[PDB]
């Protein structure tokens, strides 16, 4: 069972606007059924990235892109959950990390992050809905206005109202 | 959990800066380390490997991994090292001769074959003529820097090789 080893998005498909993408599908009993054949990449003519289990057709749809890719758009939907393969979602920052998707959601001193859609413990005005496009979902590590300490979160310790992660550069020789 | 992570027989990592922090604790198999790191409970830092010492039962933690600036890997019969894959770099440098992801899946959705394998293709890219390349399990390898990137040994035996699908740091923003 590993679909908690996916970056999960809810109420999301995905949609290729380029017709050459490939994809698979198949009917199914549950999400996780998605995720094992994802993980295990077995009978897909290609390498999967992420899959959608659609809940109200019960079916998996494997894909060999995912939200991040050249020609793909996101598409709302209700019965829609998206799962994105943690191997295709750059783990590594360039820059300040203004673009960093990844889902590290602990601090350089070890506290576990706050979610961002929380006031607990800290009171704050970085709402997701004020910055479309820097995935500040779960309680994952961002860096939203793009500062020069790199990605950080609100902190779940009271104590310390927010911390940067410790999230290596790409490259820096 | 123990799944999340790169495992590298025979070997611990050493500090070169003893600013670095560590943890240890006597327990009783890997499994529980894995566990520890993975909830970063009690950890005062991110962390990204451990080593279990199974003559000890002793689960070492470390804020670095073996591509950490100033850590030594060494070889050790009692030790195994676990390395988290959120931070081994999961993109391509330039041709990729430097990769040392876990990705094994071809990009057409092949199953690697082992590079200590013969079976079902007879080759002589083995782990001793190759030293510090990583060609272990059937990880996708650049061991010689050619165009594709990393590339291995199929499963199939109608296609004995075959670059996998390892983006570049520079496909995403
Ligand atoms: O806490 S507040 O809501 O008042 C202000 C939010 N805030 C401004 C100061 N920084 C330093 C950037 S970084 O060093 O963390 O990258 C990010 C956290």
């Amino acid at each position: 069972n590993t679909i908690h080893e996916f970056k999960k998005s809810a109420k999301t498909t995905l949609i290729k606007i380029d017709p050459a993408l490939k994809i698979k599908t198949k009917k199914v009993n549950t999400a996780d059924q998605c995720a094992n054949r994802c993980t295990r990449n077995k009978g897909l003519p290609f390498t999967c990235k992420a899959f959608v289990f659609d809940k109200a057709r019960k079916q998996c749809l494997w894909f060999p892109f995912n939200s991040m890719s050249s020609g793909v758009k996101k598409e709302f939907g209700h019965e829609f959950d998206l799962y994105e393969n943690k191997d295709y979602i750059r783990n590594c920052i360039i820059g300040k990390g203004r673009s960093y998707k990844g889902t590290v959601s602990i601090t350089k001193s070890g506290i576990k992050c706050q979610p961002w859609s929380s006031m607990i413990p800290h009171e704050h005005s970085f709402l997701p809905s004020s910055y479309r496009g820097k995935d500040l979902q779960e309680n994952y590590c961002r860096n939203p206005r793009g500062e020069e300490g790199g990605p950080w979160c609100f902190t779940s310790n009271p104590e310390v109202r927010y911390e940067v992660c410790d999230i290596p550069q790409c490259s820096e020789v």
